[PDB]
């Protein structure tokens, strides 16, 4: 089924990102959570460099530059697999994030997921998700 | 601040023309727009639009699809506690497919707002055609 062959092109492809960006997704899912903001298409996602020290304890001063460096790195990469139409099959590629930013002042950064991985967001939060 | 519009509209610039006319008959299709639902453009509307060689249209398009996918645009925006840095893409998605010579976007949600004003500056680009 269609949901399968994506759900399976996204974790294959899960395996190259590094634990910083595993850790930039992870996060952005716990603040919106907490926040009280759902995960769509369209609305951007903050994670702040305070948030990336109090869950993964990491070292205070280079938090901030890790998550600003991770975003970049996750914005370059890319995705593809196949999906049915009415009249035929899709070959798609996609993007995990269409939008990224940044405030040095706030040590924050903020995301957008591509639309193809809005749904399969629980799906990365276990994947990424250590014990 | 690099503010968005001039930001996008400069990046504009840059585009191939057959990346121009991509997103051009993407507008046109659907009017005939969102960062979630693709947008189909067919082969068969670009050759009848542009001054195309019809053999290579479809390919054409694949590769001005790619491309598109390629870019990036960034600007500013002020925020309470200062400014952030965003970088953004023109399209979040593409899709192709060969059997019936069509080809598919998501544009990204910074350039959504936008597309009217890229609409216009393309239109008036092309108008002779």
């Amino acid at each position: 089924s269609d949901l399968i062959v994506k759900d399976n092109a996204l974790m294959n492809a899960s395996y190259n990102l590094a634990l910083v960006e595993q850790r930039l997704i992870l996060l952005a899912i716990i603040e919106a959570r907490e926040t009280g903001k759902g995960i769509n298409a369209n609305d951007p996602l903050t994670v702040h460099a305070s948030s990336y020290i109090n869950q993964f304890n990491v070292e205070r001063h280079t938090a901030y530059q890790a998550l600003k460096d991770a975003c970049k790195d996750l914005f370059a990469r890319q995705f593809s697999y196949q999906e049915k139409r009415e009249r035929g099959r899709i070959n798609i590629t996609s993007r995990w994030v269409s939008q990224i930013g940044y405030m040095d002042d706030t040590a924050t950064v903020e995301i957008i997921f591509a639309p193809a991985v809005v749904p399969l967001i629980t799906r990365l939060e276990e994947q990424f998700t250590q014990y």
